[PDB]
């Protein structure tokens, strides 16, 4: 009973956080064996970020210049190079506390948890979506970048994500963990605007099932629709346009419910077109598209 | 920039979370020392819930009774006891992994995090409020009992809740660990109706705190209150009532943003009398009342 926006339990990425400090600049490590990884952006002082030149800063930059905390211990850099926006330090000592892991590139309308650290201190966990215009609505202050964000499947953490950018407009921008951005980005202290936050409607869906099944079904109707004729509703409100691919990976949820994808599109465009009414679902007053068909089966069942 | 449902890093408590088997029921354990704390119904089948005698049903079960396991290892017990509602295995190993604890009796409107597990393995970390009626809303399905609430100061963990029961309407009670019920709630399967859930209006100041500082101020307004003309609001909206000692609570934040918190009582009281008008608030389009001041601070200062 009841639905929560749940994050993964944090430990075993908690056991891979350092601190790294370059010059008058400290964000977070990710230590994985003997590689610590961290925003290329570590090099630069505040003033550097309107125009870096990260090679040209880099030259600069001897392996003792970056210091490498994990808790109250020093680590030793023994080799320093950057790939894509991260920098990869290789340290003497492999992390004992490495969990499996992979390193993963999501795709938009993705879920995964973010670990928030300041100084390689873990502060706190939440769950989020990798936005259709490729930007997370985190909670990143200055020091959190090189936080990370993933997903665990039994006991092997896939990291997807690495906090690198506050857009001027407050909402977050990274990149996976081989340093390539998610969407046009770049880790310049410039205009970079972000396009249309359009709402995943396969979530949407999802989430109308996890109500269905803990007992919200008020917004259940005697109608149904078409892939064509939901899909010209959502462009009127700035949802993705919902593909069979979409519809197949719902099927588990249709068949738990025994109710049609296509009826669940029927109840979600009396929504868009109603409104709510003052009333709500699975505690909130908006449709809620942070939660993937996935993460609906998985918290209603309890994998753990 | 930005503000999320944040829950603790869960680590320091993910490495005490053991399966506690009797029987044929299997629930959740928390080894912290010597001792594994889990709800004494793990003694009950689901038949014996309906009138359950804990005294006759505990005289019948011994030591060996009790399988404690922690992650593939067992754990011999050397004692057993009941306190309230919790059983005590002591165990002849103390937990390596045990953090610094404290076991606490938190008051209605507190937040803390949960961590979900099943057959004594973690599954998710969400944060949550004791309601004003002692139940929580959390995500809980069979197995999940004897999961636990805990807040997080630095290195010291201060475990406040225990999960035991599901009430027929779907929300959540449970224990602190002494085994006390918050509330008026038994660990047996019969008629249990919870009071008014009425919202924590503390900690929707404290929210609405907490958007001005992150730039949603659509809502305030050229007005203020009193103390008294507010609670007259709030007891039309089954909103708790405010006294100064939650106003003194929410001097830093009125401090940090220069907003009066009558003033913000103001804002807060057109927003029950007129609603959202089809606008949100921090990603809401209801208020939000699982933010205390304290949580609103740390948050918006980067605590680790
Ligand atoms: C302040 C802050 C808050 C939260 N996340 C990241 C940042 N920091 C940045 O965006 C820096 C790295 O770039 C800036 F130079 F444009
Ligand atoms: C099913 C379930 C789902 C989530 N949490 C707890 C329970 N379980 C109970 O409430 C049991 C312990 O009491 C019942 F007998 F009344």
């Amino acid at each position: 009973s009841g639905f929560r926006k749940m994050a993964f339990p944090s430990g075993k990425v908690e056991g891979c956080m350092v601190q790294v400090t370059c010059g008058t600049t400290t964000l977070n490590g990710l230590w994985l064996d003997d590689v610590v990884y961290c925003p290329r952006h570590v090099i630069c002082t505040s003033e550097d970020m309107l125009n870096p030149n990260y090679e040209d800063l880099l030259i600069r930059k001897s392996n003792h210049n970056f210091l490498v905390q994990a808790g109250n211990v020093q680590l030793r850099v023994i080799g320093h190079s950057m790939q894509n926006c991260v920098l990869k330090l290789k340290v003497d000592t492999a992390n004992p506390k490495t969990p499996k892991y992979k390193f993963v590139r999501i795709q938009p309308g993705q879920t995964f948890s973010v670990l928030a650290c300041y100084n390689g201190s873990p502060s706190g966990v939440y769950q989020c979506a990798m936005r259709p215009n490729f930007t997370i609505k985190g909670s990143f202050l200055n020091g959190s970048c090189g936080s990370v964000g993933f997903n665990i499947d039994y006991d092997c953490v896939s990291f997807c994500y690495m906090h690198h950018m506050e857009l001027p407009t407050g909402v977050h921008a990274g990149t996976d963990l081989e340093g390539n951005f998610y969407g046009p980005f770049v880790d310049r202290q410039t205009a970079q605007a972000a396009g249309t936050d359009t709402t995943i409607t396969v979530n949407v869906l999802a989430w109308l099932y996890a109500a269905v099944i803990n007992g919200d079904r008020w917004f259940l109707n005697r109608f149904t629709t078409t892939l064509n004729d939901f899909n010209l509703v959502a462009m009127k409100y700035n949802y993705e346009p919902l593909t069979q691919d979409h519809v197949d990976i719902l099927g588990p949820l249709s068949a738990q419910t025994g109710i049609a994808v296509l009826d669940m599109c029927a109840s979600l465009k009396e929504l868009l077109q109603n409104g709510m009414n003052g009333r709500t679902i699975l505690g909130s007053a908006l449709l809620e598209d942070e939660f993937t068909p996935f993460d609906v089966v998985r918290q209603c069942s309890g994998v753990t």
